[PDB]
């Protein structure tokens, strides 16, 4: 798929919110635990992702996520325009006993996911570099 | 330089702590504002970085940062072994008026830094992909 396309969705576990960004073409995941499913958390996360990868267009499974002027101002500043969450939840459960805080298990599960095999982490750098 | 080498340092601004990871070979930056300069924040950040990039060895300008068993357990789980912060602070000041929270300005400054020109963001993906 096009190299700048990401999917962003907010999922739930242990009464906390996990935001999950997926690089559609590669399967590569950036994920974080946020305290509330607010547009402020979405806006700040978009700004983070955009600084780290070339984020051209964002998709979601909940369009209403992208309606706050907070979020749109982030889409604007960064030049952004407008399945996998059960795999990650699976890995979270596997490693969950290895950590106290859910936020630690999520990053353990992102590590596992992006490096298991190519690996998602290998495909995104190959994709983004080919495009360059 | 070798593709898995990162430098990690904790810098201060507005009475808050900014953790700054630099991909030595490319100049690419991941940075976050943390509430306290604790080993817990360092450990969790290392786990995050390692899931996102191939992090083989970490350097720092404060060795004592890496002495907690919390941090070493993270170095261990991820398979990690053991100048730029004034550039980023410069950009933070420039964009500071554009944001209320310092944490928003930091991600604005990471975005600016990694994409200005190649760009640091282009070099890290080229470096990491060449290695692959
Ligand atoms: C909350 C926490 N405290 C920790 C550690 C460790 C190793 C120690 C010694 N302590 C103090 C302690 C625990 N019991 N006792 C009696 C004293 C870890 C940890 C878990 C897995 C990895 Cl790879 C790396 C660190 C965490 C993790 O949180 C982060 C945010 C990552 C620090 C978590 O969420 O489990
Ligand atoms: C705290 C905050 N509130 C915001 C916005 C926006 C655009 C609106 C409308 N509001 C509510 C508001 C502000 N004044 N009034 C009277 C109502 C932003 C913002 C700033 C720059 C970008 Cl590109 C994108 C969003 C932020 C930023 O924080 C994050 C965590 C990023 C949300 C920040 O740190 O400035």
């Amino acid at each position: 798929c096009s190299p700048g396309i990401w999917q962003l969705d907010c999922t739930h576990l242990e009464g906390k919110v996990i935001l999950v960004a997926v690089h559609v073409a590669s399967g590569y995941i950036e994920a974080e635990v946020i305290p509330a499913e607010t547009g402020q958390e979405t806006a700040h996360f978009l700004l983070k992702l955009a600084g780290r990868w070339p984020v051209k267009t964002v998709h979601t499974d909940n369009g209403s996520n992208f309606t706050s002027t907070t979020v749109k101002t982030a889409c604007w500043w960064a030049g952004i325009k407008q399945s996998m969450n059960k795999e990650l939840k699976k890995i979270i459960g596997q490693v969950r006993d290895q950590a106290e805080h859910l936020k630690t298990a999520v990053q353990m599960a992102v590590f596992i996911h992006n490096h298991k095999r190519y690996s998602a982490g290998e495909r995104i750098v190959d994709i983004i570099a080919t495009d360059i």
